[PDB]
């Protein structure tokens, strides 16, 4: 049970709110991109929080419930992971749309994002190359 590392998370979302311009962490939390990006041209995005480093995700588990307090509530965060040793690129769309980034681990899978606007997607992209460059 050691989930020091995924306790973190909680910790991050609570003890420095959720925003771009506060932080709480030295180099692994500033939400450097607190707002909403997805998965490549996916139908359906999710909330997003950069940790000038590490990528978490959120979003409505079972859709949203008639009401809390009568069968029982699953809203809760989704994934995350570390976005540290990982790079974005970027493709050659159109400026229509399709216009995402694709990052990649050095496992075998690739973190391919797209956020739904102009500015929101090379906005992570940039949150991504901009720690690279140091941290």
């Amino acid at each position: 049970s050691k989930q020091l590392a995924i306790k973190k998370m909680n910790e991050i979302q609570k003890n420095i709110d959720g925003w771009e311009g506060k932080d709480i962490g030295q180099c692994c939390n500033e939400f450097i991109m607190e707002g909403t990006l997805t998965r490549v041209g996916a139908k359906h995005e999710r909330h997003i929080f950069l940790f000038d480093g590490l990528m978490i995700c959120c979003k409505s588990n079972h859709g949203q419930p008639r009401l809390p307090g009568a069968s029982s509530a699953e809203y809760r965060l989704k994934e995350k992971f570390f976005m540290r040793k990982v790079q974005i690129n970027d493709k050659d769309d159109t400026s229509e749309y399709k216009h995402a980034f694709e990052i990649i681990l050095k496992d075998g899978n690739s973190v391919i994002f797209s956020a739904k606007s102009a500015e929101e997607k090379n906005n992570w992209m940039a949150a991504l190359i901009s720690l690279q460059y140091r941290s």
